[PDB]
């Protein structure tokens, strides 16, 4: 238009994009800083970074960009590109990013009274400590620290406005609890002037449904399947063939486990100690099976039974469980009869060893059942906010 | 040429690339916005982003770029680079991209009557919720929201033209249903002026052929192979050796399953519950086998059979299935005869236990056959648009 | 030098880098477009893109860059950077690239008669459909479509020169057949003027040596190893232990298979149906083995043999294969004799079941040998250009 | 403000951003260089690079940027963007980075007395040798070498200030020992002038908790589980079925091992030789088992025992371990009696072979127990700073 | 300073950064090109690219940048940024890079006599053929071809200086042999003028320690472990259970093999044929075992032995190996005696089949031992420079 052309030619005249737009040079320039969270992209435990989609919001008052609407009855707002008017240098302090800015400077909207508004959208990568001790029942607290790079409290004093979470697009894997802000002042031993900053703490909770369905169920099933070894009869030559195949399947399942579990060495994740306890239980099952088989295959050369060994496994442990011419012909045939009698005596004395082995199997079944139930329940129950996690996620 | 040189020297004189090219400053500038879809690149369920190849199309009318063709009888169109003439700032609102623009500003074609045309090609990355509850029989609805960044409805009012799908280059994995557009207006509690926008909804359907050939076939084959355990005779010492090897193969197959299934914790995908049901069936087969083997290896010390146990497995379940001097010589030889008689009696009483075990095996075969058929059919049939998916993809 | 300084100061005077360098403004500017292929980088079936190393070649005639050599007896050529002289905007239409250009604008060489030459080197990413139906015996046809972005046929008319393949640096995985070009004209219903373009079709053939050595050999070996089950004698309790271990090895081999086979759902690759047929054969071997073992372990309670079952497996199938006081003493000893006689009769009647099982094993060996030979030969032979692929690659 | 506008218009007048800001041109310009470490991102053994988050700090004195505060009673500091005032070109010499700079030039703060301050934040990628001989008990020494690119010691002489480690955000995987600095001078055979530089040596120690819990525990468990083979009785046909299944599980565990262990060929990592020793032990267990089984299944055709073989395994090795009409009737019945007697003699002579096999099993159990204990303890104990690593990490 | 300010204001006056800085325009400008190698980053066999860290070195003589030191007694060198003085356009011809330059133009140092020096550091990505026929005992020859983009031999003639390898930071995986240079001239059929270039050939040798410890050792161990099958006695039902478990472990080991071996189809790598020979040997072991077991389980219905079969396996092959009233009572008891006699005859005739099976096992052990020794030694020894590789790497 004919009016906004002369207004644009008038505004930029004798204008310097390096001076702070104030009227006295001794008064602070009030900048209202806010934030708008759009979504959470990824949370990396390897490099300890947090990727979010955030729209910043800045608003200050300029003094050299004021005009009377009466002389320009068709113009109410003007827009300037990046590098033609003064802009505050507020940027993320953490900013664990390659280019460190990730801001995409857009145009700057200015009203007719000098009130300037500016909101650059970008994807930020902050650096926060991730505590993985109670994985996967953990809760994180990551900080976003904004502030001016080279302006003090007497030149550009930051103010804070509540963050906006409208249009959050829930992540699905992480659940957002809230995002409060806080303004602080840092003093140096130079000048006795404040250095204000605005920090937003993003509090988020991990969802434990995918892990509880894809890691807990197969581990519990394999651990309970490993206990069937004691139920098998020793006559079938398939006891070790099951006891070691379960362990092989656990080893191949740890391959799927590995790609998920974090590799931090600061502490021991709860899922790691749970899987290690399960693995130790399955490992000791084979040793118990080996001892039971060493007791079942009793060669007929080691007596009947030691008194100390018998008096326990057949009287006390079995009580707790409630198991419960013609002369040559005569000499030729009585030898066969006595041979059969002696073989029957040998098999009768060797049957009790098999019965003791069955008793030992039942004892080990009870002991390992209570071991695995107690370990599996206790390890998961010991974690904090477990009841809150199951109540929110599962139910 | 001698004429277009002076025309170029004439057009840019007293021209400002920051003013909106209108003649009254109070009338809106009509901008016709369209879209051209070229292909769909990827659909990421991890970060919930959509990558597409899109050619935008913009068209407005300028006022300071008009010239009479008679004075320039060799020039009909002129082209200006980026940053020399006014261009609308229409850009994607979602734009889950690193640089947020991905536009590649090209030249701007202008006719001799001021009609300007401009179409920048680029690859866009929108952010949409992906609902994976019915994976792999799901249908998605992703939105592309375009609009002016800093112009109101009284300055730059958007119009919509139907999107073009000519030259679509079908993806192969995702099937496009359509892409309709809609223009909406958003009001603020400041000014009572519209803020128009143009949004395009991309509706696409997943193709279920690769999954139905590479995941369903091996799982069905393994599940049906696990049922052969009951058909085996108990004499061969190879029953557990098959029952647990099938489970080991299922565990190693879950490794291939894992890289495909999504990791979202918002809901349970249908393929996950189908594979979990198959795994539970294969797991319980081993427990049934253990009980059957515990019944086959009956030691000759526990009586013939309890009446309650016998009267079922041999009379009712077997009816439903329709299974159906010389004194010393005499004393020495009659002992052998009676020993043989007693051993034959013992083996005769122990044969019925094996027959009961065979009956139990047949019952478990029937029960597990109907269990696996019902589960496999029901889980897949319960999903919506399943008949549409199979009719379009397979047939 | 003293002369080229004044020549450079003379050429750029009153020069506009936006005007088309012609002398009448109504005559087309002839631009000769060529191409030089250096190597093929990658062919992606996931996103359907093609990455190549290409050196474009452009050549046109300028009019404002002419000088007489006599007045400058030391200067014959001059070079201008990007953005100081007019350059055609020829660029790839497909260009499935992030920045869409990938050109690296170099200097522009100009002769003393105005003949300008310019060749920018870059790495291009085109988008072409990849048909994977006959994988790995497939042949592709990918297109590279070049043309002016905003110039018509009456302003900038493209000409085509044959592509150069000198210095091709063969890929090793893909074999190049050729690269012919073609110039076409597209008409619009506006102006009745041509819109010329130049397109190059890159025809390439996949090399089938790595696949034929790393996928076909192990699959054939495993499939032929699975047939040894029928050769084993039934006395050894190791028949299922081999039949199911072969299947477990096939399942773990499919993990290596998975990372190679494409994931397109448009059609069924030939390697997928070949591996599926092999897997189905190995699966049915176990069912046949289960039936054979169910026939070998015949309990002595089911008669001798049904007439219909016997008359086939022992007369017809066996013919086709060409298998082929003292009273008490007497009562006490004749009982033992008759017991031995009856046990011998029972074992004699039970031997024929084992012989029938051996006959069934031989029949199944022949049937499965011909099944696997026919399937393996037919699936590979059915593909087109198979004889050409083996003749070129292997021999 | 009205004063800082004229101050900005005054400072840049007759100013050249290419001249070194001194007053005599023969005196060096003192530049104080420091460093601030924020975190360690990654340590790559593949390409031998180190990624860190570092905030440089530079401080020099300018001469043309001095003004009197009395004439500008509202201005105390001024800020200039990149490219408007002279800045030193100090940059990382190693800088194994794509763009080689990674600096993100910010504004430059200047006091009223000419004292200029400038601190650019960025992510650096240095190149250092990583010695992996004692993995995972290794300690590294990576260098960061800073210095001027094109200024000598008589123009820009570097000074060093102690690095700051406040706000270190511990990595979790690598433990920082310290970061001392040093200033050195390099002389050339041209000019006899120093070329100063500032180098910082980052000393870090690897944390051995994740490896000690996820690699040592399963390997020790599998190695000790492989020793149960000797404890098994030979009657059960399951000895090889365990001895080879343990080896199969070790082979599948090496897959998880592979993704962690480095691929450098300069030396042999300690974890590689430990896992190789474990694998060799498990391999030789099967050969010992094969020999034991070849001794257990003694066919009754090879005599009783060779004297040299017997006199050891039953007298010395067993002492060290402390194992410890009527004529036809008579001819018909005495033959049966003698046949039974001869069969009993044969089984009695064949029992001693089984006893010798048990003795051999016990000897091999003791020998392999001491072998595996000595190897496992010695390999880990031989590494340096092992006691320091366990004392700091575990306890 | 006061002098260098006027010197900088004097040098750039009437200066053009596009003219070649000579004094006659007909004389070539001598440019001395060198190179400095810092390290080798990666060698990719997939795309056939080579990534190196290289510092170029250029040096020419300018004519318009000369000043007398007496008039400027404080200035000896001046520095100009990129784009203010003329620089040669020497760049890598291969340059298989995205941006094709990767140079990071730094400042240009100039002496007081016009001697200009310039060395830009960068990371280059060349494209060279990698011959992988003798993997992992291969030696490569990759070329780096530098030259002027648009200057002939009569304008800018290149000279070559020997490359510098001081500070090489050895890679660890690749061993550098040397890097010689060569200057060549290319003539066109236009002008009869040279087009000089400078090319450096990087010769490097692969280190075979990691492969020789992580691939050769497990393959040899598994191959030698597979031979124990023949040593086992046939009485134990565990022969196939070992023969097929070894093959399963080999199949799972090929998964680790796959990620390392290249995927080029140009030729067959030596490691591929070695692993294939090992796999074929292990495969044929199972077939031999099946035949041996088919000979061990001889049913008592097929005669004693065919003469041709016996006369070899028991006379020749066993010689080469040096294996070596009362009437009813009488009728009732003589039947039992004759039954025992006939059963003893049957077992005596069936023992020789087992002995022949043992002889066959020993023959197959010898044959397969020599097969595997010859194959394993020959395949590795056939490669060139094998003795050099082992002498340098291992010893
Ligand atoms: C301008 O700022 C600089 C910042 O370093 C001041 O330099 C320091 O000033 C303090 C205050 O007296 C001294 O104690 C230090 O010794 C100074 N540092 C050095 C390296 O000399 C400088 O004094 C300030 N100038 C004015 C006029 O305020
Ligand atoms: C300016 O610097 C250049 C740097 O190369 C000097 O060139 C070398 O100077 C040494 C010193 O006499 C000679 O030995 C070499 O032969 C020169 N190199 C060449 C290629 O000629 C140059 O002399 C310096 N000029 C002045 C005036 O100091
Ligand atoms: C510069 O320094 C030198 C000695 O360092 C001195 O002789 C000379 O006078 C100084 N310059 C001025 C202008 O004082």
């Amino acid at each position: 238009g004919e009016f906004q052309r002369k207004l644009y030619k008038e505004l930029v005249k004798n204008y310097n994009p390096l001076e702070r737009p104030v009227a006295n040079d001794s008064q602070p320039l009030t900048v209202y800083f806010s934030l708008s969270l759009l979504q959470i992209m990824d949370v990396d435990e390897k490099n300890q970074v947090l990727t979010t989609n955030i729209w910043l919001q800045m608003s200050w008052t300029d003094h050299y960009l004021q005009w009377n609407v009466s002389e320009y009855p068709g113009v109410k707002t003007v827009r300037f590109p990046d590098g033609q008017i003064w802009k505050p240098d507020i940027l993320l302090y953490n900013s664990a990013d390659e280019r460190f800015d990730a801001t995409f400077h857009t145009n700057v909207l200015v009203n007719s009274s000098g009130h300037c508004q500016y909101l650059p959208p970008g994807i930020f990568k902050s650096s926060c400590y991730i505590d993985v001790r109670w994985f996967p029942f953990d809760v994180q607290h990551c900080k976003l620290k904004f502030g001016s790079w080279s302006y003090g409290g007497w030149s550009l004093d930051l103010q804070m406005q509540e963050a906006d979470i409208s249009g959050y697009i829930p992540n699905g894997e992480w659940d957002l609890v809230g995002i409060p802000g806080k303004r602080s002042e840092r003093f140096y031993e130079c000048c006795k002037e404040p250095y204000p900053d605005v920090t937003f703490t993003v509090t988020m909770r991990r969802r434990t449904l995918y892990y509880g369905l894809n890691l807990l169920i197969p581990c519990v099933l394999i651990s309970a399947l490993a206990l069937l070894v004691f139920l098998l009869p020793a006559d079938s030559g398939e006891k070790i063939s099951l006891g070691i195949t379960v362990l092989l399947s656990l080893t191949v399942f740890m391959l799927l486990v590995a790609e998920i579990m974090p590799a931090t060495s600061d502490s021991v994740p709860l899922i790691a100690q749970y899987f290690a306890s399960t693995m130790i239980i399955v490992g000791l099952s084979v040793v118990v099976t080996v001892i039971v088989l060493q007791y079942h295959h009793h060669d007929p050369d080691g007596g009947k039974m030691p008194k100390w060994t018998r008096v326990i496994l057949l009287n006390w442990c079995a009580w707790f469980l409630r198991m419960k011419d013609l002369a040559k012909i005569l000499e030729e045939v009585r030898y066969i009869a006595n041979r059969f009698r002696c073989q029957d005596e040998s098999e009768a004395v060797c049957s009790e060893w098999k019965f003791a082995a069955c008793v030992v199997d039942r004892l080990c079944l009870m002991a390992f059942s209570v071991f695995t139930i107690i370990c599996t329940i206790g390890i998961l129950m010991s974690a904090p906010n477990f009841v809150e996690a199951v109540s929110k996620d599962f139910a």
